[PDB]
């Protein structure tokens, strides 16, 4: 039992809500949260701008650091550090851009991190300003992560379209 409450369950273990995924947090305070990232980490809008802007810019800072000391991430890749006032740890995870020019296989390395955390709350990777299509996100997110995953999908629109065209 945990205290993520109103999801619709796709599979044995992913569950999707119509929720902001920063008021998710705050409410829910999980143990990892996961950021849609890119490799600088620098969290300028979206989810990233999002979840920075509701820590105070603390996480920026704390990714600034981060980044000087370790180097670009890769993309289809992650790292995890605080999650500051919305959860216990951030999993900065780095999906391909399709406004980019980047390649959308790297969507299943990017979703595989979550295997190394058995509880999570998280975007659809790769989704809005990453350009690719929401419906392809939640499919591979199913077929790869075997680890309990809570989708947070902000526009209720959106929620819909997922929702009734899941197989
Ligand atoms: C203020 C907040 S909370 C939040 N929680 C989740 N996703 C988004 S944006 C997003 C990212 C990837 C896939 C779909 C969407 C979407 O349109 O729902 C947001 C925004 C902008």
């Amino acid at each position: 039992v945990n205290s993520f409450s109103g999801y619709l369950k796709l599979t044995d273990n992913v569950y999707i809500k119509n929720a902001d995924i920063v008021e998710e947090a705050k409410k829910v305070k999980p143990t990892v949260v996961v950021n849609a990232a890119n490799v600088y980490l620098k969290h300028g809008g979206g989810v990233a701008g999002a979840l920075n802007k509701a820590t105070n810019n603390a996480m920026q800072v704390e990714s600034d650091d981060y980044i000087a000391t370790n180097g670009p991430l890769k993309v289809g890749g992650s790292c995890v550090l605080s999650g500051h006032n919305l959860a216990k740890h951030c999993l900065h995870v780095v999906g391909p851009n399709v406004n980019k020019g980047e390649d959308i296989q790297l969507l299943k390395s990017a979703y595989e991190n979550f295997n190394q955390h058995e509880v999570l709350l998280a975007p659809l990777l790769s989704a809005g300003i990453f350009g690719a299509d929401p419906i392809h996100s939640l499919r591979v997110c199913v077929d790869t992560v075997r680890t309990n995953v809570y989708l947070a999908v902000f526009d209720k629109n959106l929620y819909d379209k997922l929702v009734s065209s899941f197989l």
